[PDB]
């Protein structure tokens, strides 16, 4: 669920307030369209697409599904007790959190005008 994803980000990118990733570029947060503005945005684009795929699973709601995971000693793990939905969503989140940690953060891309720039 979003709460867990937030924690994944706090654990892979402790150096940033998690909210820095909640409204960035065309895909990080609300946004879900247009040309990804940079690498970080590209991280979010695959994350968004990943969620759209997971939603194909019956009763699978990525923002809400509580999965089983651990963040310990610099490592994020999706646990084996996860059902298909939980496993899928957890993986989307895990991969995005890791992707975020390796992407440059450009303040200029925070809170951009979606209507104008993400067509
Ligand atoms: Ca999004």
């Amino acid at each position: 669920n979003l709460y867990q994803f937030k924690n994944m980000i706090q654990c892979t990118v402790p150096s940033r307030s998690w909210a820095d990733f909640a409204d960035y570029g065309c895909y990080c947060g609300k946004g879900g369209s247009g040309t990804p503005v940079d690498d970080l945005d590209r991280c979010c684009q695959t994350h968004d697409n990943c969620y759209n795929e997971a939603e194909n699973i019956s009763g699978c709601r990525p923002y809400f599904k509580t999965y089983s995971y651990e963040c310990t000693q610099g490592t994020l793990t999706c646990k084996g007790d996860n059902n298909a939905c939980a496993a899928s969503v957890c993986d989307c989140d895990r991969l995005a959190a890791i992707c975020f940690a390796g992407a440059p953060y450009n303040d200029a891309n925070y809170n951009i005008d979606l209507k104008a720039r993400c067509n």
